[PDB]
């Protein structure tokens, strides 16, 4: 979750440039996280915030709360987990700063949802957003011995979440519309950023890094199994794709399966999108 | 020159970071620069360097180096511009650093000018490449009111820019492979970083600022003028495109020219990869 997970989407150097060099925060503060999970984004950004902080996390899973209060329970951080519907919870308090990563990308409606978190951050507050760019995610691999468009078809995966996101109304793009969305709500002094990470599993690194890092990149699901190949096609069809499409996309997944493995050289830069400003004091 | 290209494609806060923090630069070194040009990565790196550092720019440019010197002559910074082919310049010195910034991805052999480069460079000294990544690159365009994929088709320019590279063995691709690269030459704790910068043309933001960013993106030639359809179509075919591929590329490149204006919503993440390493002492 933590040597997984976090390590292969944010550098802890280049996060720690955000807290005390870009966002400047030198006084401890009280943040709230929507749609926290199991606590990820206290387990990044509690270490490096000022000594008398305080994370409070939201989300509605009660074994998913009992983990993140267990994981919690043991390190020197205050931290209070709210169970509830993050859309509809009412806070009785205002935050220094509201965050949430990897939350808004599952809102049929993400302008509503930021509303609410600006509208739990005090005057002079910020709100931050860790949300993903799946398109420029894609895009962001580099195979040695394979062409890129033998692995994935960025223009089918193009197609495909603009319809995911023209019907449920999710956006796996959401990531860089966080800046346009901020706007409209009348934040100020918006700002967004791409992780600097970038993840290079060396065909010639022979350390057991190396080794942790092929396996929590294949823990993530990077390169999985496509299945049943009608089964795939038929789902994909079902999302907006054509026959043709969706067995160019079968073959891609299927080629990255076969394709990837420890001996490999692989380069992937997850490309997460930071977005953040300030409430009007 | 500066306050467009280089406040387009990286943060000075973030090189700044880069330097001291990751790179941690804290004695003044003696750098030098392949394919210099005027002497951008000069212009960007030598005011964050320790006070004390040598810059020494290489390029055939004639006029070129003109502007460079007339431009450093100004500068309080200690460098010098050495005229020649940087594909066969034999140099007398070792140097702390070498770099280079979008010159690679002109070379029909990246592998033996990075040999070179390498062998510039003495035993314990750093090798920083600043390449771009066009495909991740393109698909991190987002312009409020339209789809990504009507203006931008991932998947022709993915074919597109596999083929030239197939050609003439240029990479316009080749910022994710320097790792690559690097390693099989033997370079030691290799490491990639993605700029952080993200433009974003604020359609509610009413400032010089604002203003000073669309005329800095346009004169780039983001969403310029296609020209002359059946020049470009044909000029596309000629490099490994169908006429449909080039014909929706056509299209795509027309509808972004007449999309983007002073008023739009645009957010662009150049996503410049930055490579570096260590050379075994």
């Amino acid at each position: 979750y933590l040597k997984n997970t976090r390590d292969l989407y944010y550098n802890d150097d280049y996060v720690s440039f955000l807290v005390n060099t870009v966002w400047k925060i030198t006084k401890p503060v009280h943040i709230v996280d929507y749609g926290c999970g199991y606590g990820y984004l206290g387990l990044v950004l509690m270490p490096l915030l000022p000594e008398g902080s305080k994370y409070t996390g939201i989300d509605s899973g009660e074994t998913l709360l009992a983990e993140a209060r267990e994981l919690f329970r043991l390190l020197p951080y205050d931290s209070e987990f709210l169970e509830g519907d993050a859309t509809e919870i009412e806070l009785n308090d205002k935050y220094d700063i509201a965050i949430c990563h990897a939350f808004l990308l599952h809102m049929t409606t993400p302008e509503t949802m930021l509303q609410k978190m600006i509208h739990s951050v005090k005057k002079g507050g910020k709100i931050i957003c860790f949300e993903p760019h799946w398109i420029s995610n894609m895009a962001s691999y580099l195979l040695d011995g394979e062409k890129q468009s033998e692995f994935i078809q960025l223009g089918v995966l193009q197609k495909l979440f603009e319809s995911d996101t023209q019907r449920n109304g999710k956006d796996g793009n959401i990531g860089m519309k966080i800046p346009i969305y901020l706007s409209e709500l009348g934040v100020k002094n918006i700002e967004c950023r791409v992780s600097d990470k970038v993840n290079f599993l060396d065909s010639n690194m022979h350390h057991n890094d190396k080794n942790d890092l092929y396996q929590s990149l294949k823990e993530e699901g990077i390169a999985g199994d496509p299945g049943d190949k009608q089964q795939f096609v038929e789902r994909l069809i079902a999302r907006g794709l054509t026959y043709d499409n969706a067995l160019a996309q079968y073959e891609a997944e299927l080629r990255f399966f076969k394709a990837l493995h420890l001996h490999s050289s692989l380069v992937y830069a997850p490309n997460m999108k930071i977005t953040f400003g300030e409430i009007e004091c």
